[PDB]
Formats: C-alpha cells, sequence, structure tokens
C-alpha cells in the first residue's frame, strides 16, 4: 500500500498512424507500472474527422475504432477491441486509466445544412460585424456505418450555435447562429471564447446535456475508466461541465479522477472556475507549464526564487496536476511553449520529487519525438520516478532561497525504509547548500540518482547536510 502516484500521457502529436498504438500499450504496461506510473490518460479513443486525427477531430464518441466511418474502421489508434485489451493489461498492473473527453465541439459532419447566421469579431464574439445570412454548414451527423449501435441520437444544426466555415459562399468567419447564445458561463478571453473550432454545441438544449450525460456513463462503463482528462473545458460552459461531472460520479460505482484543461496562464481564472467547480475535479497547472517555459527560454538570469510562483499546486496542490510539456506545446502545434532539453530535468524533478501536486509524464518526453529528433529522456526520467517511487516521502523543507541554486527535501516516512531524499538543482553556475533532511537519517550517506554529481553526502548529528550541483543540472541524493 502506501501512494505517490504518477500519469502519463501516452501519445504525441506526431504519433505514426500505424494503428498499433493501442498494441504497443498492452506490451508497455508491466514496464511503466514497475517504473513508477500508476496512471495513464489515453488519448481520444473515437472516431475523428480522419483515422489519422489525433482525436480531437472528434466525429462519432460512439466509435472506438469498431465502425466503417470517416474513411476507416480502427482510429490512429488502433481498433476498439486492442483498446479493451490494453486495459485490460493496464488493470492487472495497477494502472488507472483516464479517457481524454472532448465535448466542446464536432467535426466531419456528413451533410451540410441552410441556417441563418451571423459573422462575429473575432476578438470580440459579443460583437456581430454582419447582418443575418443563410450559410451552409456541415451540422448533420447520421453515423452511417455504426448503425444505431450504442445510441441513434442524431447531430442538427440546431444542437450547435457556431462554426468557422461557411460550404456556401465558402469562407472563414466566426459564426454565430442567428437568434442562438454563445454558451455561459465561459473564458473571457476574446469577450466570449466559447467557440473555438469545428461546429460549436450548444448545451442549452436540454437534449444536448443528457446525450452527452448518457454517452459518457455509456463510455465510462464500455471502458472501465477510473478517471477523465477534460477537453478544452475553458471553451465548455461551466455549469454544464460541472453538471456531467457529477452525473458520471451518480452512476459510476468506481471512483473516478477528474482533472480538466483549463487552459491559460493565469492561475486566478483557474481558481474562479475551481470555485465554480466546487473543487470536485483538478486542473492541469499551465502557470507552472509556461514558468518552466519562460525559464528555459530566459536562462540562468532566470530567478529560480519565483519558479513555484504564480503555479495552481504553489496554492491549491490538492488539486493540481503537474506537468512539463504536452501535444499542444511541442515543436509546432498549437499552444507551442515547449521545455528545452537542458532545463527539463530540472522541470521534472521539481513536479516529481515534491510532495504537493499529482505530476504527468508525458509520452514525448519520455520515448522522444523522432519528428523532431527530440530525444527519448527515459534515462532521466526513469531515475526521477525511482525517486518519486521509493524516496519521495515524508516531511518537506524548502529552500529557493537563491537566484540560481535551490533545493528541497524529504525526510522519508517510517512506512517506507530508506526513503527519504533531497534535491537541488542550479539553472546557473553550480554550488552547494545546506539543506535539513530529519535528525533521524544522520549519518547515513546519500548519492545522486541522476548521476549528475559525484559528491557523496554525509548527513551529520543535527540531520544537516551539504548538497552540491554544478551549472544548469539537477541531483537528487538519496539513501541507496
Ligand atoms: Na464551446
Ligand atoms: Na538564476
Ligand atoms: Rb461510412
Ligand atoms: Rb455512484
Ligand atoms: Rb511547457
Ligand atoms: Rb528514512
Ligand atoms: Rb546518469
Ligand atoms: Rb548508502
Amino acid at each position: 500500500d502506501g501512494l505517490n502516484g504518477t500519469m502519463m500521457q501516452y501519445y504525441e502529436w506526431h504519433l505514426e498512424n500505424d494503428g498499433q498504438h493501442w498494441n504497443r500499450l498492452h506490451d508497455d504496461a508491466a514496464a511503466l507500472s514497475d517504473a513508477g506510473i500508476t496512471a495513464i490518460w489515453i488519448p481520444p479513443a473515437y472516431k475523428g474527422n480522419s483515422q489519422a486525427d489525433v482525436g480531437y477531430g472528434a466525429y462519432d464518441l460512439y466509435d472506438l475504432g469498431e465502425f466503417n466511418q470517416k474513411g476507416t474502421v480502427r482510429t490512429k489508434y488502433g481498433t476498439k477491441a486492442q483498446l479493451e485489451r490494453a486495459i485490460g493489461s493496464l488493470k492487472s498492473n495497477d494502472i488507472n486509466v483516464y479517457g481524454d473527453v472532448v465535448m466542446n465541439h464536432k467535426m466531419g459532419a456528413d451533410f451540410t445544412e441552410a441556417v441563418q447566421a451571423v459573422q462575429v469579431n473575432p476578438t470580440n464574439r459579443w460583437q456581430d460585424i454582419s447582418g443575418a445570412y443563410t450559410i451552409d454548414a456541415w451540422t448533420g451527423f447520421d453515423f452511417s456505418g455504426r448503425n444505431n449501435a450504442y445510441s441513434d441520437f442524431k447531430w442538427r444544426w440546431f444542437h450547435f450555435n457556431g462554426v468557422d466555415w461557411d460550404q456556401r459562399y465558402q469562407e472563414n468567419h466566426i459564426f454565430r447562429f442567428a437568434n442562438t447564445n454563445w454558451n455561459w458561463r465561459v473564458d473571457e478571453e476574446n469577450g466570449n471564447y466559447d467557440y473555438l473550432l469545428g461546429s460549436n454545441i450548444d448545451f442549452s438544449h436540454p437534449e444536448v446535456q443528457d446525450e452527452l450525460k448518457d454517452w459518457g456513463s455509456w463510455f465510462t462503463d464500455e471502458l472501465d475508466l477510473d478517471g477523465y482528462r477534460l477537453d478544452a473545458i475553458k471553451h465548455i460552459p461551466f455549469w454544464y461541465t460541472s453538471d456531467w461531472v457529477r452525473h458520471q460520479r451518480n452512476e459510476a460505482d468506481q471512483d473516478l479522477f477528474v482533472v480538466g484543461e483549463y487552459w491559460k496562464d493565469d492561475v486566478g481564472a483557474l481558481e474562479f472556475y475551481l470555485d465554480e467547480m466546487n473543487w470536485e475535479m483538478s486542473l492541469f497547472d499551465v502557470p507552472l507549464n509556461y514558468n518552466f517555459y519562460r525559464a528555459s527560454q530566459q536562462g540562468g538570469s532566470y530567478d529560480m526564487r519565483n519558479i513555484l510562483r504564480g503555479s495552481l499546486v504553489e496554492a491549491h496542490p490538492m488539486h493540481a496536476v503537474t506537468f512539463v510539456d504536452n501535444h499542444d506545446t511541442q515543436p509546432g502545434e498549437s499552444l507551442e511553449s515547449w521545455v528545452a532539453d537542458w532545463f527539463k530535468p530540472l522541470a521534472y524533478a521539481t513536479i516529481l520529487t515534491r510532495e504537493g501536486g499529482y505530476p504527468n509524464v508525458f509520452y514525448g518526453d519520455y520515448y522522444g519525438i523522432p519528428n523532431d529528433n527530440i530525444s527519448a529522456k527515459k534515462d532521466m526520467i526513469d531515475e526521477l520516478l525511482d525517486a518519486r517511487q521509493n524516496y519521495a516521502y515524508g516531511t518537506q523543507h524548502d529552500y529557493f532561497d537563491h537566484w540560481d541554486v535551490v533545493g528541497w527535501t524529504r525526510e522519508g516516512s517510517s512506512s517506507r525504509p530508506n526513503s527519504g531524499l533531497a534535491t537541488i538543482m542550479s539553472n546557473g553556475p553550480g554550488g552547494s547548500k545546506w539543506m535539513y533532511v530529519g535528525r533521524q537519517n544522520a549519518g547515513q550517506t546519500w548519492t545522486d540518482l541522476t548521476g549528475n554529481n559525484g559528491a557523496s553526502v554525509t548527513i551529520n548529528g543535527d540531520g544537516w547536510g551539504e548538497f552540491f550541483t554544478n551549472g544548469g543540472s539537477v541531483s537528487v541524493y538519496v539513501n541507496q
């Protein structure tokens, strides 16, 4: 028993469209469990716009690589049977499975429909910039191929309220359907960030509200999930996300972890959303994400004392999911804010060896991102996992007392023999620092699990030791 969980996003933007990913997941289970991974966040497992869609161009939430639709049976990751087989593997290996959930929109409509619409100011959706006129939007969904298995709900323009393309005159505009309202409440960037892309779902319709609740349960039961990764929730009316969440926990016997992706470098904005959520879920720590980014970008001059400043984990470590990067921040993607190889080791140590926050390992970092010649960091990360899995326990002591060199420690716990660790790093010239680690660990001799520093540190009578690190490096001394 015990604890210390570590989540892993098992996919990157440029994975190969060989539909063999679910299978890899299945053969990788044990290795991941053993390495310290306790939970896996899988990508949207339902049929998207096309076979090579990463998952967010969601077409049919009921087709998990089972029906021949959108030019393919399988999804980019594989067939429904292979995914169920993978999940079984993860389960028997004690890894929780969280599903990525896309409810903000739908894409790949089978046919267009005449709709009265108005163009809105892109920087202020509240403002129209054209009169109402008929446009041909792609909103008709009949799911030919599924033959109403699991559900016969058909989508139509009136279930939506906006699109960014008009097939009639063939132009791009942010179209608000006439006489419909933008969802609310939602992020106020651009005035009203309800619309992002694809066919935007309007949740005011009760039949919509139930179809997604009904689907959610179907989904959860069909895959035997343990939680969800909620996509683009800052564009989804808050009240409904909340209702939806509460609805799922109501139908499912098993516990359900919930992390929502409210993407905004602004902790307040996330706290507000969390208030509205009555803290019934966690949120990826995006400010932290950009903190790491800013640091990776600036170099040593960056004042390491403010590395956690602004983060979410800093203020509500209980509802923060920490990470360094993802498919949106990887090079070339929409939200690019990639943490360079030099700083990435420090960032991972920060979210992996500290007590606050639920850390998430990025598939791209772990196995590398070939497309962009980014090396796999399995080695650097496994050592930290070993740290987290076996040494990151007990009382914590922080030392963000210097702009370049900073560190922290964990006294270890009675329940976990030999646990205990001291993390130190510098984003500038190297240095050393005296840190407390628990008088009960006196006389022990600690060494760096990362091998970035040969120093052998001995704990004195008072429980103090002097730890070292070279420039731009991180070390995690433990009693191995
Ligand atoms: Na929306
Ligand atoms: Na510095
Ligand atoms: Rb089809
Ligand atoms: Rb329940
Ligand atoms: Rb990042
Ligand atoms: Rb200990
Ligand atoms: Rb090493
Ligand atoms: Rb030792």
